[PDB]
């Protein structure tokens, strides 16, 4: 007539995490867990992987049992070329340019005029602004 | 007549996570879990994978049982070329350009005029703005 | 008639984490856990991996049992070429340029004019601004 | 009729962590734990990895049991070329340039004019500003 | 009828950590723990790794048991070339330049004018400013 107390356990219990950041790449933030027996596991081999939050009871009576390589993980990869990649390209290769190429041969008594006005061409770009009861003036 | 207390357990229990960020690539954020016995697992082999939140009871009586390689994971990949990739291209290869090519040969007594006015051409671009009771003036 | 007290345990219990940062790459921040028996594990092999928050009871009676290599991890990878990478490119290769190429051969009595006005061309770019009851004037 | 007191234990219990930083690369900050039996483990092999927050009871009676290499980790990788990398490129290769190339051969009695006005071209860039009841004037 | 008192133990218990910093690379800060039996462990092999916050009870009666290499870690890596690196590039290769190349051959009675005005071209860049009831004037 024994007794085990109930388990109220948290692998991650962050209370009121107020966080301001920009980039979360390959990481964990704002009270987040990257995988329980998992996550980013490109090549894996797990024998008898068990997750049970409930109570566990085992009453085992093993007699003369021949266990030959139980839960064996024969991890023998050959020439494994696997790609599981995350690519994020934001505002890349942005160009605001004015280019002029001049190739004049034996130009006599000639006038060359090259005017490239560039005014108020881009006022805003990639403005990741979060506003809450706020004001922004540009 | 024993007793096991009930389990109230959370792998991730974030309370009121207030977070501001821009990019979450290949990561975990805002109280999120990347996989329980899973996630981003391109090549995997799991024998008897079990998840049960409920209570577990086992009363095993094994006698003279021959278990030959139980739950065996024969992980032998050969020439595995697999691709599971996430590609995000936002506002990439954006060009605002004025280009002029001049190739004049023995130009005599000639006038060349090249005017490229560029005014108020792009006022806003890629403006990821979140507004809540706020004001923005451009 | 014994008794084990209930377990209220947290692997990470941060209370009110107020944090300001910019980049979280391959790390942990704001009270976040990178993996419980997991995370970023590209090549892994785990035999009998078990996670159970509940109480555990075991009553084992093993007699004359032949256990030959139980829970064996035969980790023998050959020529494993795997890629699980996170790429974040934000505001990369941004160019605001004015380029002029002049190639004049035996130019006699000629006038060359190259004017490239560049005014108010980019006012803002990559402005990751978080506003809460605040004001910004540009 | 014995008794074990309940365990209320935290691997990391930071209370009210108020932190200001810029970059968290391959590290831990703001009360965050990088992995419990995990984290950033590219090549791993763990036999019988067990995590249980609940109480553990074991009543083992092993008699004449032949355990040949139990929980054996045969970690023999050959030519393992694996890449699990986090790449963050923010505001890289940003160029604001004015370039002129002049190549004149036997230019006689000619006038060359090269004007490149550059005014108010970029006012702000990569401004990671967090505002709370604050004001910014540019 | 014995008794063991409950354990209320913390591997890291920082109370109200108020911290201001810039870079946390490959380190620990703001009351953060880098791994419990983990962290940044590129190549690892652990036999029977166990973490249990709950109470542990063991009543073992082993008689005539042949344990041949139990929990053996055969750590024999050959030609292991693995990369798990964190790369953070912020505001790198930023160039604000005015370059002129002059190559004149036997230029007779010619006027060369090269004007490159550069005014108010970049007002702010990489301004990682955290504001709380504050004011900034530029």
């Amino acid at each position: 007539g024994w007794g085990q107390g109930g388990t109220h356990s948290q692998w991650n219990k962050p209370s009121k995490p107020k966080t301001n950041m920009k980039h979360v790449a390959g990481a964990a933030a704002a009270g987040a867990v990257v995988g329980g027996l998992g996550g980013y596991m490109l090549g894996s081999a797990m024998s008898r992987p068990l997750i049970h939050f409930g109570n566990d009871y085992e009453d085992r009576y093993y007699r003369e049992n021949m266990y030959r390589y139980p839960n064996q993980v024969y991890y023998r990869p050959v020439d494994q070329y696997n790609n599981q990649n995350t690519f994020v390209h934001d505002c890349v290769n942005i160009t605001v340019k004015q280019h002029t190429v001049t190739t004049t041969t034996k130009g006599e008594n000639f006038t060359e005029t090259d005017i490239k006005m560039m005014e108020r061409v881009v006022e805003q770009m990639c403005i990741t602004q979060y506003q809450r009861e706020s004001q922004a003036y540009y």
